[PDB]
C-alpha cells in the first residue's frame, strides 16, 4: 500500500477550510498558549520612543478537525504540516509600530488531537515611553502586548503554554554582550473590551531593560570632571594673570568642542537633556562668567563703592621725578589693588559655586549608579 | 450532521464573485463608515514636508450576498471570513507619498444582514505644508484625506461610522512622550470634482499636533546666549588691545560654525526661515560691526570734521639729558592729542554696539515669550 | 433573475485572457492615451543625481473584448473590473532608476464599448542631470520618458488624453510650500529606434523646476559678505603689526571653514563646481597673498633696492647723558629701517585691498544676475 | 513519441506533495548534507553586535518518491525541477537578526534515486559577541549555527557534505580588500535540547575573521606618540616657568582634541572600552596634575616646613640720589631675586613626573607591540 | 471564426511546462546570447568595496516547443507572452551582494520558429576590488560575471549577441553628466570548473570607469596647498618670535578641522588610503615639529652641550659711576641674549632644515599631482 504520512495528509486537508475556525459548536473559543523568549535587544532608539527586538515565539492551539486514530496511519502521532494550509489566529502585538523583517516558517507540527504547534522567530518595532533623565543608568519598562485584532473573547482566548516565573527566569538565549541588559520579562493577563459585547483578551510582557554605561561614563562624564578639575586649578591660579586668561579660554574652547559633539552623542527627548548636560550647561556657564570677570578685572586694572558694599555684605629734581616715576605703581597701586581684591573675592565666590556644582555632579552620579545597582 | 459554520461558509462563499460590487440594483451606491483613531506621531521631516503616523482604522459596509438565516445554522450570526475571498473597496489617501510597512489583517467579520467590519492598523506617510517659521513653537494643521481613487460617488458614499466629536476627543490610544503632542482630529465631508462625471466623495481628518520645545530650547538657544554673552564680554575687551581682535575673529568663527550644525542640526526650512535664526545672524552682524570698528580706531590712534558734523547732526536728530629724559618720561604719554581724537569714539561706540546687542537679545526673548504665548494657548 | 452586474461579469471574464492583447486583427496597434499631475517634488539628490516625485498617473485604452450591450445587462454602461483579471500594457520609464514604493489600485472602470481607464499614483525614482554651476538659482530640465519596454510602436502608440497646453497649465495639484517650485510641464511625443526595423513610441514630460534660495542665502550668502567685509577692515590695519596678520589668518581660518560646509552642504556634482566657491577661493587667495607679502615686509623691517628698481619699473606705467640720550634716540631711531620697507608694504597693502574689494564687487554683481536669470523664468 | 524530460516532470511532479517530508517509514528521519562557503565580509557593526555577510550555501538531501529508472526516460539521469514544486527542509539560523536579501533560485537538480541538490546564496545578517579590548588589533569568533526551527533529529539530522579540513582550506572565494581577513571556517557539530522531547540537531560554522589595522594605526597611534613626545619635552623644562604652563595648555588643547578624535573615530560596545583610550587619559591625567604641580610651583616661588620634613622621608624611601636711580633699576633685579627654597622639594617632585610619564608611556608601546606580535600570531 | 492572436496563445500555453528545459533532445543545451548595456553608474562605496549600477539587459534563446505555422494564423510571425508562464533561465551574477529593486517585465516577445526576447532593466549591486591610492584621479577595472548558479555548459552554454567592439563602443545611452565617466565594457568569455563534471559556462563584462576630480582639486587640493604655503611663510620666520609659535597654532586648528572634512570627504578606506592623506600627515607632524623646535629655541633664549651643538654646526658645514654702571645695564640690557645669539643662530638655520623638508614634501606632493593627471588623462 501507499505510506502512512501521505495518506494522513490526504485525508486531513481535503475537504478542509482554512477561513473557517477549527471548531464545531462556534459557542465555544479556542485559546492559545504561547510563549515569549527575548533573544536580543536591537536598537534603543530615544528620540523616535521605539523599540527594536528579536524573539522566539511560540504558539498553541486546538484544531477539531485536524485529528485521526494513530493505529490506522502505522501508529503516526506527530505530523509535520504547512501553515499556509490550516486556519491561524491573528494574534498580534497593539504597541506594533513597523514591520520586522523576519522570515517565514512554512511548516507546523499537529498531533493526532488537534493540537498545533507553531514556532517562529520575529524581529518586531514598538513604541515605548522612554525616561532618559538618567541617561546611563536609565532603565525601562517597556510593554508587548499580544492580542488578536479582531477576534473576540468568545472566539479567541490568550492564555500561556507555562508559568509565569519560568518566563520570568529565562535566559537561556538572551545575549549579555550588548548595550542593554534584560532584568526579567514580566507577563501580565488581562481583559480588554472597546465597548459592552466587544470584549477583548490580551497578554502582555512587561520587557524589563538595563544600561551599561561603562562606555558612555568613561567616554563622557570624566573627561567632564577632567574638564571640571582643570577648571577648578585654573581658579587656583593666581588672580588677573593674563596665564589664567589663556586658561580660561582653552578650557572654553574645550568645553565647546565637547558639548557639540557629545550633543550628538547624547540622545535627547521630549523631557529636554538628561541630568549630565545639565551639568555641563552650568559648568561651562561659570567658566564663561569666571573668564569674563577676568578680562573684566584685567581691563579695569588698565588705568565702584555701591558694589563694594554689596559685596562686604554678601557674607636732583629730576631724579625725584623719575622716582617718582618709581613710585607711579604705588600711586596707581591703592585703586588697582581694591579694585584687584574685589575681583580676586568673586574669584573665589566662583569657585566655591563651582565646587558645588561638581559635588552635586558625584552625588548624583552615585545615587543614579545606586539606583542601578538596584539589581 | 456537519458544523454550522462549515456549513454556512460553504453557502455564503461559494458562486460569491470577490470582483463585483456588492449589490444587486447597480444604480445604488454602497457606502463606507470609518473611524480614526491616532495612535502615534512617529516622525515629522520639515525639510520635505512629510508626515509619518500610525492609526487604527475601522470601516463599515454592507454587502447583498453575504446574507443568510440564523436559525438554519444554529441561531448564529456572526462569522469571520477572509479578507481576500470578498469584495473590498478601494479606499485610500489622497495626500499619499509613499506606502507605508502596515501589517495585513487576513480576517472580517460578517453578520447575517450583509455588514461587514474590517479593522486593521495603518502606518500612513503623508504630505503636509509645515510652517518652520515659529519652528520650536508651532502648530500644524495637517490633514488626513480619504477616499476612493477610482469609484465614483455613485458607487461610494464616504461616511462617518461615529459622531464628530467622539472622534475628535478619542484621545483614549496616544502616547505622550514622543516629541510631538495630538491637541485634536477634526473630521469633515465634502464632495470633490475634477470635473463633470468625477463626482468623487471625501473625508477631511484634520490632524493637529504641537510641538514640544524643549530639547531644542535647552540645547540650542543657551549655547547661542553663551555666543551673545561672549560676544558682549568682546565688546567690553579694552578697545586698544588687539587680543580683542582674536576674541571676536573667534566668536566671528563660533557663530559661523553655529550656523554651520544648525544647518546640519535642525531640519532647516523649505520656506521661509525661523525667527532664531534671524536673530542670531543679527548678533552676528553686530559683531563683525564692533570687529571692523575697534580695528578702525585702533590704526586711527596708532577727519575729525567728519567726526564733528557727524556728531553736529546726531546732536540736531537727539530731538640737560636729565631734563631730556624726563621729556622721555612724558613721551610715554605724548601721542595722547591723537588718542583722545578718536577714544571718545572708541568707547562710545563700544557701549552703542553693546546696547543695541542687549536690544537685540531683549526682541528675542520678546518673540521667544509671545510664541510661548501662541503654544500655551493652543 | 440575477442582478445584470455578476452576469455581466460572467459573460466578460470567462473566456477571457490576460497574456493576449486585446485586439481582433493583430496588425493594428493598442493606442493608449495618458496623462500626468505633479502631485509634489519630494527630494532631488545633487550628489546621487536623482529626482523623486509623486504623479497621479492616468491611462486609457481600448479592449475589443469587454464589449456588451447595455439593454441586456439593464442598461449598464459602467463598472468596475479588477486590474488583475485583464490585459494592461507595460508602460515604463526609461529615465527610471529604483522601484517606486507606491501603492496599488485593484480596480479598474470598463465602458461597454470597450474603453477603460487606470487611474493610479505612481512615486518615481529616476535620473536627472543637474547644472548646479547657478547653485543658488539653478533651474532644471528634467525629464520623464513613457514607453514600452519591450512593445513596438507597431503594438503599442502612446497618446495624450489631454492637449499640452492644457498639461503644462496644471498646477491645480501641487504643494507650494517645498524648496522646489513647478513652472511647467512640457511633452513631445517622438519616436525611438534602438535599431531599425524596431521602431519604438516615446511620449516624453519635461519637468521642469525651480529653488527656493531663501534659507540657503542666508546660511551661506551673508556670512560669506560679512568675512569679505571683515577682511576689507582688516586690510585697513597698519602693516607692521602682526594682529593684522592674526586677524588675516584666522580669518583664512575662516574662510576655509566656509568652504568645508561649502564642500559639505554642496555634495554636488564632481563635473562641475558653482562659481560661489570659485569667488569665495580666491577671496581666500588674495587673503593669502597679503599675508605672505605681510610676512616677508615684516622680516625685512627691522634690519632691497633692486625691490625699488622694480617696483619703479611698474610706476612707470657726559659720556653717559649721551647714553642716556642715545638709549631715547635709537628706540625711537629703530623705525628708520622699518620704513624703508613700509613704504612699499603700504602700497602692496593697498593693491591687494583693491583687487579684494574688486573680487567682492564681482560676487556681488553675480549674484545679482543670478537673480535676475531666476526671476526670468 | 513526446521528450523525455517533458515525461519524467509529468511522471514526476504528479501526486507529490510539497507539505509531506519525503519518506516512506516515517520513524526514519531524512539528512541533509551542506557545505558553506564565504565570499566576502560585507560590514562589522562594532556597536550594535552585528556581522553581515554573503555565502555560497550548498545543500543535499533525499526524496524517496523523485526516483525513477533513466531506462525508460531516454538514460535521463538528472533534471531541473523548481524548487517550490516539492518538499524543501525550514534549515535556517538561530543567529538570524534580520532577514537577508537572497534571490530565489527556482531550479534544483534532481538525480534518479531521490537525491537532491540545491545550491544558493544566502546574504545573511546575524549577531556576533565581539572583543573590541584589542581594538587596533581585534580578532572575533563569530558563529552561524544551522538548524531547523521547527523539524527534530527525528526527522531531520543535520550532516556535512565534504570533510572539515576541506572546508577551513577553502578560501579559493573571497575578496581580500575588505576592511576584515578570512582565517578559517571551523565546523562542529552538536544535538540542541532546550528540553527532552526538543532533540534539535545542529551544524556550526565558527567563521573567523582578522581586521587591517594600517589605517587604525596611523589614525590613533601616531597623533597619539607625537603627543606623548610632546609631554616628554614637556616635563623637561625646569620649573617656574610660564612656557611650561603656557606648553602644558597647549597641550591639554591637544590631548582635549584627541580625546574627541578617539570618541569620534572607534565605535564601541558598552560592555568594555579599549585600552588605547585608557592610556589617552592616563597620560592626560599625568599631564594635568603635572600642570597643577607647576602651579603650585609659581605661587611657591612667588612666595609649609611639614611638607619638606615629610618630603625628607620621602626621599629617603626613594633612595646717593644717583644710588635712588640706580635703585629704580635695581627693583628690576629685586624682583628677580626675591626667591623660595620651597621650589627644592618643588622639582624635586618633578623628579616623579620623569618616571610615571616614562613608566606610562613604555606600558603603552609594550602592549601595543604586543598587540601586533599576537595579530602577526594568528 | 475567433482572432488568430488567441487561438495561438490557447495552442501553445497549453500542454506547456515552466519547469521543463524547452528542449526536445535532453542531451544539447539551451544556448543564451545576451547583452549588456549600461544606463549610469549611482554610487561607489569605496569604504564598503561596492558597486551599484543600472543596465538594460537581453537575453535570447530559442524554445522548441513554442512554434508554429504563421499561414494557420493569419501569417503572425510574433507575439507577446506572460513572461511567468514559460521556462526562462536562472541566469544571475557571480559578484551580486544584495538584492537590486529592479521593476518587472511581464512580457516577452517569441517568434514563430522558437526564439524568445526578454528585456529588462537590471538595478544591480556588486562587490569590486577597488584602488583609492590615486583616490582624486583613480580608474578601476569592475568585474560584472553572468553565468547560471545551478545548470552546467551541458545545459546552458551562455553565447553573447553582439561583437565585443559593439559592446565596448556603445556608450551612447551612458549619461555623462554624473560623478563617474565610463571608458569601456570589455566582454571576455570564459568556462569555470572548481570541481570536476561542473562545467558552469559564463561571461564576463569588465566594467572600467573614469573620477572626475575637478570638483575635488577646487575642494581639497588647492586649499591643502593654501595651507601648506602659510605654513611655508611661517617657516620663512625667525625662531624668536612667538608669533611664529602663535602662526603655527592658527594653522593647526585649521588641520584640526580638516580632520572633520577629511574623514567625511576624503573616503577613507581601512585596507588602504591615498597618497594625498599621506602628504598632509606628512605636513601636519613637520608644523608641530617645527613648534617644538621654536619652542626650544624659546627655552634656549632664556638663560641657564654648545661644543656639542658646534660638533653639529660641523656636521652642516659637511652636509652644506653709578651712571657708568647703569649705563654698564643699558648695554648688558640690549645685550642680555650674549649666549642665545649662538643658539638663535643654530634655531634660524634649523628653521631653515624644516623648511627644506617641508618644501620637498610640498613640491613632491604637487610632482605627484601632476603624474596622477598624466596617468589619468593617459586613459
Amino acid at each position: 500500500t501507499q505510506p502512512a504520512l501521505l495518506r494522513l495528509s490526504d485525508h486531513l486537508l481535503a475537504n478542509y477550510k482554512k477561513g473557517v475556525r477549527p471548531v464545531r459548536d462556534w459557542r465555544k473559543p479556542t485559546t492559545v498558549s504561547i510563549d515569549v523568549i527575548m533573544y536580543a535587544i536591537l536598537n534603543v532608539d530615544e528620540k523616535n520612543q521605539v523599540l527594536t527586538t528579536y524573539i522566539w515565539y511560540r504558539q498553541y492551539w486546538t484544531d477539531e478537525f485536524l485529528q485521526w486514530t494513530p493505529e490506522d496511519f502505522d501508529n503516526v502521532t506527530k505530523l509535520s504540516i504547512p501553515t499556509d494550509s490550516i486556519w491561524v489566529p491573528d494574534i498580534l502585538i497593539n504597541e506594533f509600530v513597523d514591520v520586522g523583517k523576519s522570515p517565514n516558517i512554512p511548516y507546523v507540527y499537529v498531533h493526532h488531537r488537534g493540537e498545533v504547534q507553531n514556532y517562529k522567530p520575529l524581529q518586531l518595532v514598538t513604541a515605548c515611553s522612554l525616561d532618559i533623565y538618567n541617561f546611563p543608568f536609565d532603565v525601562q519598562n517597556c510593554s508587548l502586548t499580544f492580542t488578536s485584532w479582531l477576534h473576540t473573547i468568545q472566539d479567541i482566548n490568550i492564555t500561556l503554554w507555562r508559568s509565569p516565573e519560568e518566563v520570568r527566569s529565562d535566559k537561556s538565549i538572551f545575549i549579555n554582550q550588548g548595550e542593554w541588559e534584560l532584568l526579567e520579562v514580566f507577563p501580565q493577563f488581562k481583559e480588554f473590551s472597546i465597548d459592552i459585547s466587544n470584549s477583548y483578551a490580551e497578554m502582555k510582557f512587561y520587557v524589563i531593560i538595563r544600561r551599561r554605561p561603562l562606555f558612555y561614563a568613561v567616554s563622557l562624564l570624566l573627561p567632564s570632571i577632567f574638564l571640571m578639575v582643570v577648571d577648578i586649578v585654573g581658579f587656583c591660579l593666581p588672580p588677573d594673570s593674563g596665564e589664567r586668561v589663556s586658561f580660561k579660554i582653552t578650557l572654553l574652547l574645550g568645553y565647546s568642542v565637547f558639548l557639540i559633539i557629545v550633543s550628538d552623542t547624547l540622545p535627547a527627548t521630549a523631557i529636554g537633556t538628561p541630568l549630565i548636560g545639565v551639568y555641563f550647561v552650568v559648568c561651562m556657564a561659570l567658566l564663561v562668567i569666571s573668564l569674563a570677570e577676568t578680562i573684566f578685572i584685567v581691563r579695569l586694572v588698565h588705568k565702584v563703592p555701591d558694589w563694594l558694599r554689596h559685596l562686604v555684605l554678601d557674607r636732583l629734581q629730576e631724579l625725584s621725578s623719575i622716582r617718582h616715576f618709581l613710585e607711579k605703581r604705588d600711586e596707581m597701586r591703592e585703586v588697582a589693588r581694591d579694585w584687584l581684591r574685589v575681583g580676586y573675592v568673586l574669584d573665589r565666590l566662583l569657585f566655591r559655586i563651582y565646587l558645588l556644582a561638581v559635588l552635586a555632579y558625584s552625588i548624583t552620579l552615585v545615587t543614579l549608579w545606586s539606583i542601578w545597582h538596584s539589581s
